[PDB]
């Protein structure tokens, strides 16, 4: 199994396009997206939730920090994060698979 | 990064309504929703998944206790909990922010 | 509150009753589906499945199964992450989760 950490980006689905392009410029394989319901702060409101799984802690709060300090003056959205492992995929563990050994 | 519980209930469609009234009136700052399907041991089932990110853990097991005693004696439906970290959120993380160097 | 392992399975949605069946013949107890997008190697329609276990075991099983049977083939990604659940009537049998 490989570490990984599960960014969650829950927000305005007007920010869709913007929110991939930074995910792809942070050097992330991939992503998940899709349409939810919210609350925040009749009342539910339709918003996106995006799921990256990312190598490095870094990575997932560079695309955090990034999407934050653009869009969350002016948008609705919550980012956390979430511990994972990937036991199988072809881009985030390479050709040696997730449970390579040395 | 502010830690949080995140309380999971999968359940009927049909107790959409009564179960954000009961996130509501817990003081849980917000919830997300989303329409899924599934099966339980007692073809897919039309079902809803609300994610709901507490503070403190006693909050989130208020909410699963009232949840199952008041609706799953009568009406399918699961609640589980994972831990979160939550790096940006106006309304969870308050005036303060997420403590970034915490 | 009792311990699970939740495995998460995103694929494409044509593999939806093929992994179901897998599932079903694991032992897990149940599964939660949804319709997702995703990018891999534009946004695709695909979906995802989620598995709560009671081991670890049974979640690699059927990781192990999905993968081998289908992943040289399709597109998909399999992690799992730690979950308690709190109440559900077959995860956690009659007396409850505690
Ligand atoms: N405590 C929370 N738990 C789960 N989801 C939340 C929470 N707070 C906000 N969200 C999600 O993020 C979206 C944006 O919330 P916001 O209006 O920014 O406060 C909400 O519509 C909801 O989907
Ligand atoms: N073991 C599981 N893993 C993932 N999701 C589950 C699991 N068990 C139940 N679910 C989800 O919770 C919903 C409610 O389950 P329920 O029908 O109450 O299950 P049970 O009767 O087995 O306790 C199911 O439709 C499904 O979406
Ligand atoms: N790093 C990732 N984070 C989140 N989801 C991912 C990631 N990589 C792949 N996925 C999901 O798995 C699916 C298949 O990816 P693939 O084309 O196998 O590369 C994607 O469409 C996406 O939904």
């Amino acid at each position: 199994a490989k570490p990984a950490n599960k960014l969650v980006i829950v927000t305005e689905k007007i920010l869709l396009k913007k929110i991939a392009k930074i995910i792809d410029e942070s050097g992330a394989k991939g992503y998940t997206v899709m349409n939810t319901g919210g609350k925040g702060s009749s009342d539910i409101e339709a918003n996106i939730k995006f799921e990256i799984l990312t190598e490095t802690r870094e990575m997932a709060e560079e695309i955090a920090d990034r999407v934050a300090v653009k869009y969350f003056n002016d948008y609705a959205g919550i980012i956390y994060i979430c511990s994972a492992e990937v036991l199988y995929g072809h881009t985030f563990c390479g050709p040696e698979g997730c449970s390579a050994w040395s």
